[PDB]
């Protein structure tokens, strides 16, 4: 395992503490064995998400201080519009308060646009993988969320350069089965969070856009982690070995028509989202009409002006190759430390997190009893580290069936916030999980005490099966 | 006209400038003669809204700096929960990214809950007045937005203590005509923004709640400007003459079952909203379930932790009577200067803005030609001051009939942000509008070039009728 | 009295509070009848000084948080160096923690340089007027501080354009009485703080520099309030009517060899000082060697990097004419309010304060009993406003005689911080002093209880004479 | 080598870059071969000092935002006075702008206080080791700075618990040779910066103070790194095995009569100093009288109010044992890395820096040619890391004879700012120095091209002896 040095130094700190063992068992029982319902004071190292937990730079905080809080026509809206034209070559922007606000603006608009000519009678969205809020909005509007990631992603131990690729054969077959008139949009998620933060090659993005253009289908790039995807393209595609990250990004977005971005990820923010549209003014105008009731006025979209200002600076900082090398290198370090102790992970590691394969760690727990969540409650009670489940729990139920959606992967996600923790924090995380090696076969399983009908893993209360 | 000194001193300033005459004219031509589409660099003193443009305290900024950005269980969430129990005596909270986000959480939940037993086939909301995003969410869910403000609000120059009161006769008549089973909720807006920021009395709120309780109708307090309402109750109600502001607030919220609040108004913020529920845990649970896909996890709701921290501090400062006396006194000063120079305004002034009655200022322009937007565009080209219209433009159209909603009031709103402008800024505003007295009769209305189907006045472009 | 509108708006506030009469009488008795020993919590509007109490912009705060805290070679040091070459055309800078730190760097070095040549056997400094720490440092190094302001500054109610001017006749007479070999340096104080913040004309600056260069006499421009001086030269000298503020400043500093600046005044800071030398690399090197033991390393000189960062931005903002017009106009507004009620002041008012002539207000109290302090303790006890004395109390004793220095002016200084208070605060201040007209003839002098031998007026405790 | 994890996480970052070898060589040549004259833009990792380069907490920044900037009686001044009563049991404080500002306040006052009644005719100060600026102020006031560190500090490789102790025998010898009447004060530097940041035992401080009280000698605690001293006492003295850090600090300061503190070190600040006095109100009053002309008014002392607020919070954080364990453990980690590779260091490592024994590393260079400054310049050209010399160069010359002061030590100080660099930065520094093994013997010393007479090493320009 190779440690990489920060291409920065620390300017401001916040204290963390280790709760006692007795505090963690009391708090986890009060939280219904769902770590989402734990207070942050009961958590030591928080690995629940990399969304909104990143450490900003001094330049970002300065941008916030001079941010323009005007209600209409803020100076930072025009800055954000210029930055999107620079990075993606897109001509239209609509800020949003975060990623699921961006999707709530754009996806209902695309569905109504597809219905203008009586089409979308049985509407579907096709993605390499819809993450949980993305699929939830697809389903909220009466559509089906179809995931066609390459089957290589389901083989954890088997290395592959692009475990986030669309299955091209499945794309053409889904287009054939449903019909181009039923596919409201194709959503390319970069990186593929559900596959393990695994990247999509430039050729896969290029071929998906060509097949979608052949059939007149709209393509949306889910751009939460597009810089980490761009970094992997430069690292693994020989064509881009000598290109800059901004050149990789600029070629990526030639293969989409619009983007929904959670700026709480690669732009290194605590809050923020973005819609951008390449050149379709009619879809832009319709998306603006929905932004107003749902998010806010079209030049702030539910964000304070200081946050747009921080987004303009974060969009720049998130593309710096030397930061990307350290960030993804750090995730790789935690992964190599866990692999060297024989703990199975999605190999190679992605950009933002290490995903532990809990199918292999605890095969006595059937997927419907959430094996990964068993390892999570175990890791927390042992160490004070809080992680999240990316498996049957998060996947929830089929809105049409009512039964469990089939899980091909049962991951425990060690999500790493950007510029927040050091490799010494990583050593605590790795050593903590490694210490449970003689206790995995003892882990039990979980059953619902209260289950929400949508996005159940966020607030469901669980009961141990013992 | 009585000037009231600031109960604070300035700690940080932000530069503003007067753009030239030819810059403003080109800008308004560029903005489709809609001030909303102007850039802030074309605006000198910005009176477009009191929402999100407030100036925070050093204590608020300090609270942001120690804000807890944790994804789940933020320390500042529990502070906000405690704060809402202190102010309102309400047991459950859900943060939202702003007011319309909070309405999107609760209003669809109340509609579904009311229909749980096959009832509410013709669902309606009843309010003294729904503001535009409030009525928009009522109508986006397929309900009718009924407004029954007191007739005394329609008599601008005639003083009345409570121009935001419900029409108790129209309330009982509407419960009879529609049936309690079709009334999803009664929404008490404090202060009544549409009537001119005019207050609702305690006994009016008390009687509406008791009427609703008799028929089992859920009551929501739209609480954007609830402190300004509490101040007026203390000033004008002899029952609360010797009571604290917080004692008045505690009583107000005995006459509701929940609130939706835009924290960008009286809590002195640049972003933020809040849902609070008194004691119905079932409504709270369903509202949580809708918060996750639309806004964020239930302990931040689309806000950074720093913004929840500011809200806890802002909720305290906004109740300070010394600040409230100065704030509402600054609004009263601006209106008195105009009223003394013969300019018709909603008398008495509201808490957050002076409302110039343009029907009596420009009688030549019919209501359907938006008489107040003529006065606003005239004021802007003259002084670099940008105002907003509250009349037929903002009312929009009846969604079922598709035609202009009848406007009883044609206001130009000079909206004053909290703790941002001095009384010398107020003198600049007043002198500008006074200098246009010889040109009012020459102004003409404006027709539509581009009209959105919902919330038109935000992005619509206008053609001045020559 | 004419109110001038702020060329900015408020971005952050700080709460102020009126202490009860009981709190003020107890506090002033506890403070030894010296308001300097009062706590800030016992003060309402603080008019003690305009030094270090100014409100910064959002740009200054933004500069601070990206400030470079490096011990040596901070990026902001070079920004500060370039700024002084832009503004003053000076080629060397040495930061200092504030004004008296800058004098301590340069004045002892000026004395040693003159002595290295066998001169300064009976050394003296000559100024239009040394302020108290300036005069104290000259005296601390064994020199006499001679003040030769124009006698027109002693006729307070008689208008004059340049009540800070040197007396060219006294300058020539002192050069002949002492000899150029005894004059260590001439210090030009702009604006002349002791004369009432009154300006020095360009031609007066030009004549003094030419007289000194004739005799090989080093000229230091004491520059705490150089921007306010530049404003008065543009306002009152026909040669500079169409010049910019920076063109006026650039000419001002052709008439000095160096400057000592308290940046806590016109550069709008809460801390900070500056030494800048025109082209004498020898004086620079000697001053660097004294900076190290007394202030810090030569590239920060007792300032954090963030404060040097705020100085680069504040230096620019301090020169802006629209700001200088409002600030100086606010001082005049307070003066005209007091004048219109018959209160005698140094007329015209200076750039940073209104100086109430207590020699004309309480003639029953002899100057040796500090009549201005009598008016001050009375104003504070009546209203919570804290002012400061500028007369025999501040003048102190002559080091040679040990007796009271002859005072030609007894002033109560109502010192106004920049961008902190509004004209409504000015109204409260004026109304408070006006309310004392009947009690002036009954006020009583003060006697020393404890008297420091240097700068007594800061920490001395006084007894009201019975 | 044992890595200790941070008891905090990163909240804000500042970018750092590695300059090209081309830039570095030009930068050092431009800087007269003195790294002090390097711009920070030519430095990668800056180990020049731990003074004022630390990283503050979010609580410290929040304290700055609400700092009270009042000129007299700032709320933060009283919080500081209370904090010093809490920590040290001292009744009087005077804030100072940094460490040498505190020395300039107190050392002249101690000299004049001792010279009452015509004694102290040959004044001396005695310390375990006066640091450079401390000895400079002793000598600037015409005194001798006698340094009597224990002989065990001169054996770098041989471990000792208390290498900063006073040589008690030499203290008694110097009291007899000079007489108790000529000793102005004994200065107890904790930790002993010159000995390598090495601690002073509690029994050493006790016996020094008791000996001083027998002779009526005043004792000043130089307190820049007093928390790091307090940690070592608890780590190494069995009597304080179960004591809190605050109990150790409270005991340490029973053995002084006053302190001079550079709050730029253990209080975790970027600027700030402090004088505190146990109970001598006469010294307090005399020291205040000097504070006013030299630093500023007594309640701020050349600091902004925000900086006093940060000091109140830093004085608490700097005592936290869990932070001290990490901080000193990190310095120890860098030392072990060097020691394991054969690099001679002062063993054991002290609190704030690794001191490399260059008397053993480059034996071919004599002390007159500054061997450590050749290793420093070589390390900078090799890697971009900037360190500082603590040997013959910093030692300077004897004021009485004018020749090089005899140096027992030739240290290259790798100085570690607090909470700024991760252990992966420590690895970079380590490998960079280890890679210079085959070049040490090849280096040669330096000679003066420009030498200042006071504190020469800050601004001297050197020439490499070829
Ligand atoms: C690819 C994509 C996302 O990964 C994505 C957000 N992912 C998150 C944040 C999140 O709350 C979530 O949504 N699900 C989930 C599951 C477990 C923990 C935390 C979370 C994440 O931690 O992986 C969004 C939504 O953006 P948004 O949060 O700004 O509204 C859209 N697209
Ligand atoms: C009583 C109530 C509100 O007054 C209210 C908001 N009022 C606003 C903000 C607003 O954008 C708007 O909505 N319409 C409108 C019309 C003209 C200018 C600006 C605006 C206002 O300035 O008048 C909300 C929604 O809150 P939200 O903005 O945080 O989402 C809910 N209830
Ligand atoms: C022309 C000039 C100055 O006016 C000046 C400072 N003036 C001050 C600040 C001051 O503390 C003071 O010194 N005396 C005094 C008397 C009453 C109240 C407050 C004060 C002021 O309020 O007028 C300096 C010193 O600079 P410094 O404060 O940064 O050290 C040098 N030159
Ligand atoms: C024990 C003690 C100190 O160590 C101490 C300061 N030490 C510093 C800062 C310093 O500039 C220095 O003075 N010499 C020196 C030598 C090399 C690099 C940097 C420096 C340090 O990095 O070691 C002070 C003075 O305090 P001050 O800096 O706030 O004025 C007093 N006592
Ligand atoms: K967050
Ligand atoms: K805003
Ligand atoms: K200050
Ligand atoms: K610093």
């Amino acid at each position: 395992a190779k440690r990489i040095v920060e291409p920065f130094r620390i300017k401001m700190v916040e204290k963390i503490r280790v709760p006692s063992r007795e505090e963690r068992e009391a708090a986890l029982k009060e939280a219904g064995y769902n770590p989402f319902l734990l207070p942050s004071s009961a958590v030591y190292i928080d690995l629940l998400t990399d969304s909104g937990t990143n450490a900003m730079s001094d330049h970002q905080w300065a941008a916030m201080i001079t941010g323009d809080e005007a209600y209409a026509g803020s100076r930072n809206y025009y800055d954000l519009k210029d930055k999107a034209k620079e990075l993606f070559n897109y001509d239209y922007i609509i800020p949003a308060h975060q990623g699921r606000g961006a999707e709530n603006i754009l996806f209902p608009v695309l569905l109504k646009y597809k219905q203008k000519e009586g089409k979308a009678k049985n509407p579907v969205f096709i993605s390499n993988f819809h993450f949980d809020t993305t699929a939830a909005h697809v389903e909220l509007n009466g559509c089906k969320a179809i995931n066609i990631v390459t089957e290589k992603a389901f083989d954890s131990e088997t290395y592959d350069d692009w475990k986030g690729d669309f299955d091209i054969k499945k794309l053409k077959e889904n287009i054939a089965q449903h019909g181009a008139d039923n596919i409201v949009a194709i959503v390319s998620t970069v990186t593929c969070n559900s596959a393990g933060g695994q990247p999509v090659s430039m050729s896969n993005l290029k071929e998906v856009y060509e097949i979608a253009k052949q059939h007149g289908i709209f393509v949306v790039m889910d751009s939460a982690r597009f810089c980490e995807n761009a970094y992997f393209i430069k690292a693994r595609d020989p064509k881009y070995k000598n290109a800059t990250i901004k050149e990789v990004i600029f070629d990526m977005y030639k293969y989409a028509d619009a983007l929904t971005m959670s700026a709480k990820k690669d732009p290194l923010l605590n809050i923020g989202g973005l819609v951008a549209i390449r050149d379709n003014e009619e879809i832009f105008t319709l998306a603006r009409q929905r932004c107003v009731p749902m998010e806010g006025f079209v030049t702030y979209g539910g964000l304070a002006g200081r946050d747009m200002a921080a987004m303009v600076q974060g969009l720049e900082e998130g593309t710096e190759e030397e930061y990307l090398h350290y960030r993804i290198g750090q995730v790789k370090y935690l992964g190599d430390r866990l692999r060297e102790a024989g703990i199975p992970i999605q190999y190679p590691t992605g950009g933002h997190a290490v995903f532990v394969d809990c199918k292999k760690l605890v095969p006595q727990i059937p997927g419907d009893q959430f094996p990964a969540q068993a390892v999570i409650n175990a890791l927390y009670l042992e160490s004070g580290v809080r992680a999240v489940e990316i498996g049957s729990f998060l996947l929830g139920r089929d809105p049409a069936t009512g039964e469990q959606k089939h899980a091909d992967m049962e991951f425990m996600r060690l999500t790493i916030a950007r510029r927040v923790y050091t490799n010494d924090h990583m050593d605590y995380i790795a050593d903590a999980l490694i210490g449970l090696k003689e206790k995995f076969a003892t882990l039990k399983g979980l059953e619902f005490e209260y289950e929400p009908p949508v996005l159940r893993h966020f607030t469901a209360r669980l009961k141990p099966i013992e």
